[PDB]
């Protein structure tokens, strides 16, 4: 089809190795210029928030609605240093609060829990507030768009209301009746850096396509080239159309 090569015509230009992955329920597609990165492990970098705030609200060591408040402590971004809700920190990506709450988990808990939901190589090591940074935890992108496509429709192991709430925090925008939801990701202390741009599209229809972007990065790339790539990619593919 034509649209087959709209799509890879754009990767066609990304000095980048890497792949895109749909999951509708049914079929897995992968597009991009390096396709066997789908079925390649990396580490989950920001993505892994999506877990982490799951276990953290089913596990009863947080709220939707709790602060989690700044320490006074300058962080690596100015727009860091206030007071953030869960939600407000999974679209600002806030590490420290995300790894405040990886410690409220801690590691007996956070193993325990990623084994019993599957989550990639389940491997957390020793450091329970940085193992999806610097590893040993990893997961390949079919992984995580199987993963996201659960929340989407309520079917991960966790309670209803917790995967809503989690679901929710990830609303990017609105498109008519269509809803974006998606999580950016940058792991930069592994080599190769990995880049992450995973989430999902809801149609009113019900019916919900996932996706994640996996590729390549270099120290200095345009921060803003994942999510721009994968929402070219989504409108020449039809699952999101540009307005
Ligand atoms: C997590 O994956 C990653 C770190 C822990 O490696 C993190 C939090 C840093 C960055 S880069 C920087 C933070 N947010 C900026 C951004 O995306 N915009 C558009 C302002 C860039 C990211 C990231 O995925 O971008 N995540």
């Amino acid at each position: 089809s034509i649209i087959d090569q709209n799509v890879q015509a754009l990767f066609n230009e990304i000095s980048a190795d890497a792949v895109f992955v749909t999951y509708d329920g049914q079929n897995i597609k992968k597009y991009g210029t390096h396709l066997d990165r789908a079925k390649t492990a990396y580490i989950p970098a920001s993505t892994f928030k999506i877990a982490n705030a799951l276990i953290g609200l089913e596990n009863h060591k947080a709220t939707s609605t709790e602060i989690f408040k700044w320490d006074g402590k300058p962080r690596f971004f100015k727009a860091w240093d206030k007071d953030f809700t869960l939600g407000e920190a999974m679209q600002a990506s806030t590490v420290p609060v995300y790894q405040e709450l990886a410690r409220r988990i801690g590691p007996s808990l956070m193993q325990s829990e990623l084994q019993r939901i599957g989550y990639g190589n389940m491997q957390i090591g020793t450091e329970v507030d940085q193992f999806w940074l610097k590893g040993p935890l990893t997961i390949t992108p079919i992984q995580e768009v199987k993963f996201v496509y659960d929340l989407a429709q309520g079917q991960l192991p966790f309670k209803p209301e917790v995967q809503q709430q989690v679901k929710e925090m990830l609303y990017v925008e609105r498109r008519g009746e269509n809803r974006l939801y998606a999580k950016s990701g940058w792991g930069m202390a592994v080599d190769p850096q990995v880049g992450w741009y995973v989430g999902f599209v809801e149609k009113a229809d019900g019916q919900v396509v996932a996706f994640a972007l996996n590729m390549q990065m270099k120290a200095g790339d345009d921060i803003a080239l994942r999510k721009q790539l994968s929402l070219d990619v989504l409108d020449k593919l039809g699952v999101f159309h540009y307005l």
